[PDB]
């Protein structure tokens, strides 16, 4: 009963040296979803909108379900300036958008 938007945001974050933290690798979106229309893939930086180096790999299929992957590549120093990088999903079916963003830890 019920639950046909399964919307699921997973954001991966990039290892680090040891115990400080400076290194660039990839800020990733992935996104869980089935049954919508195609997607729109948005990310934030400072309220800045980013620069190409994101991309968004094409849909995986698992089931009926499928999958959106978005990897951003940014700049070190930015990611341990603390700087935001949040994913909003954006799509026709959807109420409103969704988002989610990523703090250096």
């Amino acid at each position: 009963m019920g639950r046909q938007t399964d919307i699921s945001v997973s954001l991966l974050k990039p290892p680090f040296e040891e115990i400080w933290t400076q290194q660039t690798a990839t800020i990733v979106c992935e996104i869980v979803y089935s049954d919508l229309e195609n997607i729109k893939v948005f990310w934030q930086v400072n309220g800045v909108e980013r620069k190409k180096g994101v991309e968004t790999q094409n849909p995986e299929w698992s089931g009926s379900k499928s999958t959106i992957v978005s990897k951003l590549k940014v700049m070190a120093s930015e990611w341990d300036s603390g700087t935001e990088y949040v994913c909003l999903v954006e799509d026709s079916e959807l109420p409103t958008p969704v988002k989610a963003s990523i703090r250096k830890a």
